[PDB]
DNA sequence: CGTTGCTACGCGTGGCGAGCCGTAGCAACGGCTCGCCACG
């Protein structure tokens, strides 16, 4: 009667409409369209949202079925058409769009009609043949168009004007979903968020145009990503080349100056940052296509600016070196690269370790004896040793095999939760700081699962005195404090959606209390500090497993590796860090059976 | 020249005289008195009605002033006296009546005259002293009488014979005004009533005597009510005890058998029903006087019969339990009471909830562990949860504060109209059914504001097919239908007095149309069904407020509660019902500032 | 309900009447607040 998708869609409109500065990014005709949506019947609102969620393409009217809305959709379609929200096949004027609308038999039929060869050819071959055939001013395109429409019959499509309005509203509601591909899910009407106070101070978008350019970059990034994921690297390349063309064409626009003044945790919500991300995928595409030459200039270009994606610099330096070392075989620029990279303070310890490791390799083979004078800068960056055990396989999940073995070794409890285990404890012990008042712009509407600066260096620096006082309080805390604090947060917040916290990670509050008792205050303090100080990079390197003996309270943090799986650099940096806090860590290899 | 009070008085006489069966309830001398009234001059008719509206007591002739009738009333008084309509002080023969007529100085003067002590005592003390002094066959009463009359001077009083004739005529004209205290206002000459056709089939009063007994019960109920309202509970008790004596003295009279055969919506216009109401106030009086013992037998007596005031049974059961539980502290009869009450199908959901709530309380404390075997009958009567918000106070009207807050929350429209808002919409959407032909005895003269069965279960059952067809038609109605129907009734009936409909509740037809558009057909259908099916009990529990956003058409039904105000059971039953129809409901608490 | 001077003793509203040689008891006194009823 009042279905979820409509409810959730209504929440988003309400939120965005509520904020006057966001509303200044739309003109009067655009606001008028939201009004028109509100003036639709209920059955009309339901169909529009069911169609708005679908891929933007034409749909045959005989394929439209939503029994829960109406047994015959025709008058609803009619309402939406009169209101300017759907268009009918009278406005279907693009040959590609209609060729996309036909089934396989129909395309074949049309093919025979125009005497195409290979009519039993695949759809994409037919589509391609027809469009070429249409390129014979003016062309026979018009005739292929009318005959295809005769076949397709009555059809509707979501109009693009109104759709783009809702599209930008959606963007405004959840900015952290825009670059999510590579911080709007169904429950939105029903999920309870944490409490905090909205506090805005800074404009992200300079004007209506700024938002529109932002949104177009977003869609392009989404397009390119889609292509790459399906292995369509050639299409992925051309899309990236166009995106590349739009970006230079836009550089030195006055709006960019204002973007540069935003703090990093807002700056990721700007057009330039998005094109930088686009350029970064461009690198991967060039490599898949073996264009290692071209990949290197793009890397050097990315690294030559310092306004966008500083987080990415380590990945860039490391890939630049790899291309220089291996595919280009240029030994002296490679040394230069590693040394610049090592000097770059944005590079976190993982890539740093990776860069250094490559230096050692280069300094120690016939190929580079002569460059010896370029290796004296080398830091003494070392990472401490861990213990490795092996267990035999079975026919199954490698973590579950590990868990069974540690239960045989006296560790009757165990959790396979990766980073979520610690991040959940972090969440439970530091909730009121994660969600504290007084930090401008980190909470911009009432539907966030985290403060916007969470995954940014300024999270810690903006809450430093409270953090310093809380981490000291944890480090010294006796068991009973630890158990109590966890219970407090658990009791007061259970169910509330906080991105750090998985309410189902533990089998119960008691299990979580038992775990914090075994880990103890110093260890917990150490891990919470790392997560607060540098959450992106810490969450990823943490051991698969935590196991413990409920009698002795002996615990081990265990990383599990099956055949052909080894430690990444991140994992090596964090097993050592954990070891430094005095936790016992172990790597468990499952061997082929 | 032709003043309102006379016009209205003339309308009543005309109506009643017009009906021959009503006229059979008066004898020839009584009809003769109406004739004599008609034979009075105009100035005579005006004075009589101005005196008939006044309290029945003696009036000093030097206090009579009606300049608009005559600058000297003497010959008019003379006309009314000759005609037998007023009596003069020659017939003032009751010591109490004359002691009531004297001012404060005069009573003091008389007091000194008869050597009363405390002559500076209050009037009621003097009045009481004189009447005691008169009790010294025969007594000195005669002497106090003559000396008081010497002081009071020329005085007149409305004669009781003719007055009681007009009194019964008034009763006959508007029977729903008789029990109104606890369904004859000035405009009567000028108010336009709805259209409908008179259709009588059943005699309410068996004869002249029946009507007279009915009227005397009415006056007693009015007396007792007056007493209670002024906190004269002791006088209220004695009046009730006499009334109690008259009722038993009357039980098994043959006229009662005919009253029992009347449908409920006429049966309320009978002597027995009135004494039942009298007995019900008797309960409240006994409690005010802390006679909780006696209150309980009266309750048990009321509940032991099923012919009168079935509507009241829930109130009775609930008060019986309260007296048993709290003041008598009898735990086992209390359980019995609640269980009988819960079994009583006359008890509506409000008192039902109240009864159950008391059961839970009794089943869950040391006092009643042992009675566990008496609690197994317990129904699973549950009532769903609502949302509660709080806002800060200001120095002002709690509903107006709420309205200001919801305007801040984006609800630019709002109405504080309680039940009248919905009942007005009900009225506008169902007018021609509320006033339809074909239901015998619901329209008995041309001056009714509602069908007589309106507030009775038989309203719905007597119009069920038309109601079922109309509520289905509303449930499915598109916005444009809703707006149109409301406009139709508004246009055709505006001004006509219908008790359900407040022509001033909305600021205009358009506001009402905008509201019905936001509420939508299903919700409206749900509320109209409740009001049709059970109008007494539904109108009272409805939220103070309806607020809405004119753009999104989001609406909320809001109940407002200031300090020390909480939800009644009725309100809890109807917030849930509204919630069931999918309306969004909210309780707004204003907190002390 | 004060202040004080003398006597005796040792249904929603507005208008307006009613109410409130010292020392202890009481009646008059006005300003003020309340309740009742007529009225539209």
């Amino acid at each position: 009667e009042f279905p979820y998708y409509l409810r959730s869609f209504l929440v988003v409109l309400k939120t965005v409409l509520e904020n006057e500065d966001d509303m200044l990014l739309f003109d009067e005709q655009e606001k008028g369209i939201v009004t028109k949506f509100y003036q639709l019947s209920a059955t009309g609102q339901k169909l529009y949202v069911r169609l708005f969620q679908r891929k933007l393409s034409w749909i045959k009217m005989t394929k439209l079925e939503y029994e829960e809305i109406a047994l015959d959709l025709t008058p609803v379609i009619e309402e939406l058409t009169n209101a300017g929200f759907l268009q009918t096949e009278s406005e279907l004027q693009e040959l590609s769009e209609v060729l996309e609308l036909l089934s396989a038999p129909e395309l074949k039929s049309l093919a025979k009609t125009f005497h195409l060869v290979n009519p039993n050819g695949q759809k994409q071959q037919l589509v391609d043949a027809f469009l070429k055939l249409a390129k014979q001013k003016p062309g026979i395109g018009a005739v292929i168009l009318k005959r295809a429409k005769a076949l397709a019959g009555q059809s509707v499509r979501i109009c693009k004007g109104p759709r783009a309005v809702f599209s930008r509203i959606l963007l405004l509601f959840s900015l952290t979903d825009s670059m999510e591909d590579e911080g709007l899910l169904v429950n939105l009407g029903r999920m309870e968020f944490p409490s905090y106070t909205i506090n805005r101070k800074t404009h992200i978008f300079q004007d209506r145009d700024d938002l529109i350019r932002y949104a177009a970059a977003t869609h392009m990034l989404s397009d390119i990503s889609s292509a790459m994921a399906n292995g369509n690297w050639e299409e992925a390349k051309e899309l990236a080349q166009c995106a590349k063309r739009d970006w230079n064409r836009l550089k030195n626009h006055p709006s960019l100056r204002c973007h540069e003044d935003l703090p990093l945790f807002l700056r990721c919500f700007t057009v330039g940052w998005i094109y930088t991300r686009i350029l970064s995928r461009f690198v991967e595409i060039l490599q898949r296509l073996h264009m290692y030459e071209e990949a290197v200039r793009e890397l050097e270009s990315l690294l030559s600016q310092r306004i966008y994606c500083p987080d990415s610099r380590g990945r860039w330096w490391d890939r630049l070196a790899l291309n220089l070392h291996q595919h280009l075989k240029r030994l002296e620029p490679t040394i230069k690269c590693i040394t610049e990279g090592l000097a770059d303070p944005e590079v976190r310890t993982g890539h740093r370790l990776s860069l250094y490791q490559r230096a050692v390799r280069l300094r120690e083979s016939p190929s580079c004896k002569k460059f010896k004078h370029l290796f004296q800068q080398l830091p003494e960056m070392a990472v401490q040793d861990v213990k490795h055990v092996t267990i035999t396989g079975r026919l199954c999940s490698v973590e579950e095999l590990a868990l069974a073995h540690y239960r045989r070794s006296g560790f009757d409890q165990g959790i396979h939760g990766e980073g979520s285990t610690f991040s959940t404890l972090y969440g439970l012990l530091l909730w009121d700081i994660i969600f504290m008042d007084g930090i401008p712009d980190v909470f911009r509407n009432a539907c966030q699962a985290f403060p916007l600066d969470l995954c940014t260096d300024s999270f810690f620096t903006s809450r430093r005195p409270a953090l310093e006082a809380r981490l000291q309080l944890i480090h010294d805390a006796p068991e009973e404090s630890l158990r109590a604090w966890v219970a407090a947060t658990w009791h007061e917040q259970e169910g509330r959606v906080a991105s750090l916290v998985s309410w189902d990670r533990f089998t119960s509050l008691q299990q979580a209390q038992d775990l914090v008792s075994c880990l103890g205050g110093p260890v917990l303090s150490g891990v919470c500090r790392h997560l607060a100080a540098d959450f992106r990079h810490c969450r990823g390197g943490l051991p698969a497993l935590v196991v413990w003996n409920s009698q002795s309270r002996h615990f081990k943090l265990v990383e599990v590796k099956g055949p052909n799986d080894r430690l990444s650099h991140k994992q090596m940096i964090w097993l050592a860090e954990l070891q430094k806090l005095g936790a016992e860590v172990e790597v468990c290899h499952v061997v082929a059976v």
